């Protein structure tokens, strides 16, 4: 869609990815693991649903 | 950078449309069918989310 629409949704997904990656790098479950998984799923779905909605 | 992002966004959009389909189907799917589809929809959501997220992390590094 739009650069300004994306930005906050991309930011949330990047933070969720960076968190998930760090939770993964430390075990190589936790309340942090579950919050990271939930935040990753929630940011993925929010950006996916936003991409769906903007393509009419 | 929309050319770098477009294949990652398309992949995430499609995984979400599939996930939304698995959700609509769970109202009538047998529970064995649902667990399999949901696991598959979750794994595609995750790998699509992470592939775009890793690319945003790598591009923020500039």
């Amino acid at each position: 869609m739009t650069n300004t629409d994306l930005k906050p949704l991309l930011d949330n997904l990047r933070n969720a990815t960076e968190f998930w990656n760090l939770v993964a790098a430390a075990s190589a479950h936790n309340r942090s693991y579950r919050d990271a998984l939930d935040w990753l799923e929630s940011a993925a779905l929010a950006l996916g649903d936003a991409l769906i909605a903007q393509r009419k």
